[PDB]
């Protein structure tokens, strides 16, 4: 570039090509002929080849280069070992691995952590060196979240940023096209070689009024999540504007587009505006907010840009919501969750009040919440449910810590965890409750799907801000309203509460913390990364069989899913992230939270050749030992929710060939096709209903499988019958590749000696 600013602290090398940027904005421009919206500006802007690329929102696969990558120890494990696979030598472009999915929550910080490192020394071992060997930045297990040590560190206007994480469009509320994927595409960036993305469409939301009260930030995305629900966004970009911007601060903006996640965007982004300048200075990045103050033209939509949706709100009429209890997208104004609790049979007093996470534990958020804090406490009131707040980061942590909210907050009851994920991906020892206890938690979190938190199917969960939710933790009650409503102090007097008041950023500077992260040695010409060959925590990959040039005739259906389907209903968290690193150990946990249309049940198929109903990894197993390929049969938006790509080995290793669905999610997709498995729609969505447990499919035509055209599926009836459905997919012959290679993995390794 003719500037030479670097990216971070942690490469002071690797500097900023706004220039780049700016040429291929340019190119693309003048081939369209019209104005770009923002994340068109930003990701046509990292074309790896902006003359020939060819460009049609919803219908091209662009082929793009990211700057960075981002992975979290709970997908980097998987991640590293398809890595090491590659045989490549060192990665290529700046990688960070951060340690915050394995740390469970119990005691509280410190106890928590040193438990964390002494029970996980294995798998953060194996991390720490297969960084130290391959170039990539660790953050060392306590450090912090991955979204939160991003956007504090590595997010800056334009960037394109992958992440094996769902919430990664984090980044977005720094100028960032920060994108969500599996571990597959990461080693694909991380290996040099153009990563894939489908033509997002765009769809505009203008903010317009100025934020109040009791109003945050989160009620935003409260708000939007509401209004086009879990389904809404699948297949765009959310992308934020108008007069209203201005009045949001940069984390704020970051809890945005962080819940963008829980619509099915492919990631939110908000424009280089002075909110974002002052928090880069403040976090010691200035000189990224003056390069950027003069490549300014290229960080904001264009004139009359064109959203294919457009979404007007006004901050001024908003007022607090709560969402759930068990999706992200029932919304309610705090003012009526009382009435409905109590009308709709949901528990009213609040067991646990959980405030943090990468979602809402900034500066801000933390002073705003102990501005609540210090006015029960300033009554003698403390918390009437049980409190916790997570630092989303050391330098949070420590930065709360001085400034004093964090004794406030400890003062009302609060009890502060470890800068990990925690009970947020459902890592937590919860003992309140006895299990199937119905009761109702309120978190500043996100996504409040069934079983998230604790594992608990009959917990009422409802995320909203954090200082809604300390004030409804004082309450102790769904019925407490803050806006309205009196609390009687210990001195027998009412009073209420006044809406709080708090600064943005620190008055002083930001306390970093000591020793949060490992830098790589160019030097270890000689780090070697050593899986025990007995471990049960990791296990090196072995290579999925190539296709035989055959159509899949007379596939068994292991499990027809009734409904909803999630990638937590496929490969279940809490305690199989103990196997995240290990393929054959995890995969006793393949769909084993799904429902069974044929019994209501989850966990229970139907075997075919013993007549008898057990587990489906089992089931699955027997098939694969017997040389019975199977299919799963699905509903609406499947793989919906978290990036895990286990959810597409786990099928791949116990012997199942396709998914067939009215509609997958984004990044699951990605995943079965990365692992050579065949995601496919059925044509006509009325056709899941010709399809039964007992029927056996044949998929014809993969001899001459091409993009657009449809795959035939000849259902054989028991009596005889047989029908002709026709089944979509959205395969390019880039795909199609690794379809016939067994995985893209081993296709990416016949590119060099075969
Ligand atoms: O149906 C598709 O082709 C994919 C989806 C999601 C995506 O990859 O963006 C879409 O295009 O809406
Ligand atoms: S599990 Fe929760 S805290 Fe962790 S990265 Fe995801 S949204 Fe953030």
């Amino acid at each position: 570039q003719r500037a030479k600013v670097a990216m971070s602290h942690f490469e002071p090398h690797e500097y900023i090509r706004y220039d780049l940027l700016e040429k291929n904005i340019d190119i693309v421009r003048k081939r369209l002929n019209r104005p770009l919206t923002l994340s068109e500006k930003i990701v046509y802007g990292h074309l790896d080849d902006p003359a020939n690329q060819e460009i049609e929102r919803g219908k091209t696969y662009l082929r793009l280069r990211p700057d960075r990558v981002a992975m979290q120890d709970a997908t980097a494990q998987m991640a590293m070992l398809q890595f090491i696979s590659s045989g490549l030598p060192k990665v290529a472009v700046p990688s960070t691995i951060h340690c915050d999915h394995l740390i469970e929550a119990q005691l509280g910080g410190e106890k928590d952590l040193r438990r964390a490192k002494d029970i996980n020394q294995e798998v953060y071992n194996f991390l720490a060196t297969a960084g130290a060997k391959y170039g990539v930045g660790f953050w060392r297990p306590g450090s912090g979240i991955i979204h939160q040590i991003i956007l504090e560190n590595y997010a800056y206007p334009g960037v394109l940023l992958i992440g094996t994480d769902s919430h990664t469009p984090n980044g977005g509320g720094l100028g960032g096209i920060c994108i969500g994927v599996g571990g597959a595409d990461a080693v694909d960036v991380m290996a040099g070689i153009p990563w894939e993305l489908k033509c997002p469409k765009v769809i505009g939301v203008k903010l317009t009024g100025s934020l109040s009260g009791w109003t945050s930030p989160k009620d935003v995305i409260l708000k939007v999540a509401g209004i086009l629900t879990v389904k809404g966004g699948t297949g765009a970009i959310v992308e934020y504007h108008g007069p209203g911007v201005d009045s949001i601060s940069c984390t704020g903006m970051a809890t945005i587009c962080n819940m963008g996640a829980e619509i099915g965007a492919t990631t939110s982004v908000f424009p280089y505006n002075h909110r974002m300048k002052k928090y880069l200075s403040k976090t010691g990045r200035a000189d990224i907010a003056n390069l950027a103050d003069e490549f300014k033209d290229h960080l904001v939509p264009d004139p009359g840009c064109h959203y294919d949706q457009v979404i007007e709100i006004n901050l001024s009429e908003l007022k607090p919501h709560i969402n759930g209890p068990f999706t992200p997208d029932l919304a309610h104004p705090v003012a009526e969750v009382g009435s409905v609790a109590e009308k709709e049979g949901w528990p009213l007093d609040i067991r646990v009040g959980l405030i943090g996470s990468c979602t809402n534990s900034s500066y801000e958020d933390m002073g705003r919440s102990a501005a609540v804090a210090k006015q029960a406490l300033a009554h003698g009131l403390k918390c009437k449910s049980q409190f916790t707040i997570t630092p989303g980061s050391e330098q949070i942590r420590a930065t709360i810590e001085r400034d004093g909210y964090a004794q406030v907050l400890r003062d009302v009851g609060g009890i502060v965890l470890a800068n990990a994920c925690g009970p947020c991906i459902g890592q937590w020892d919860r003992k309140d409750i006895k299990k199937g206890e119905k009761n109702t938690i309120v978190t500043s979190y996100n996504r409040n799907f069934t079983g998230r938190n604790d594992a608990n199917p009959e917990t009422h969960a409802f995320v909203t801000s954090p200082e809604i939710v300390t004030a409804l933790a004082i309450a102790g009650t769904l019925k407490f309203n803050p806006e309205t409503d009196f609390l009687t102090g210990k001195d027998g007097k009412k009073f209420k509460l006044e809406a709080p008041d708090a600064d943005e950023l620190p008055r002083a500077e930001f306390d970093p913390g000591q020793d949060t992260y490992q830098h790589p040695p160019k030097d270890s010409s000689g780090q070697r990364v050593d899986v025990s060959p007995t471990s049960q925590r990791l296990q090196l990959l072995e290579p999925f069989d190539k296709w035989d040039g055959k159509d899949l005739e007379d596939l068994q259906i292991l499990i027809k899913v009734k409904g909803k389907c999630t990638t937590d209903h496929i490969s279940a968290a809490g305690p199989w992230l103990k196997f995240r690193g290990h393929l054959d150990n995890i995969s006793n946990n393949l769909l084993i939270g799904a429902i069974n249309i044929e019994n209501r049940k989850a966990n229970s198929v139907r075997n075919a050749v013993t007549q008898e109903f057990g587990p489906v990894p089992d089931t699955a197993r027997y098939y694969k030992q017997h040389g019975i390929r199977w299919v799963v049969i699905g509903d609406e938006n499947y793989g919906e929710g978290s990036s895990r790509e286990h959810s597409a080995l786990e099928p791949r290793h116990l012997g199942g060939r396709a998914i067939i669905t009215k509609s997958f999610a984004r990044i699951h997709e990605t995943n079965l096709k990365k692992q050579g498995l065949l995601p496919l729609t059925f044509a006509d969505p009325a056709d899941y209903n010709k399809i039964h447990p007992v029927d056996k499919l044949t998929i014809q035509g993969l001899k001459d499988f091409a993009p657009g055209k449809p795959l035939k599926c000849i259902i054989k009836h028991p009596n005889g019958t047989q029908e002709t459905i026709l089944l979509n997919h959205t395969f390019n012959e880039t795909q199609i590749e690794w379809f016939r290679a067994g995985s893209a993995l081993n296709r990416m390794k016949e590119l060099q000696q075969k």
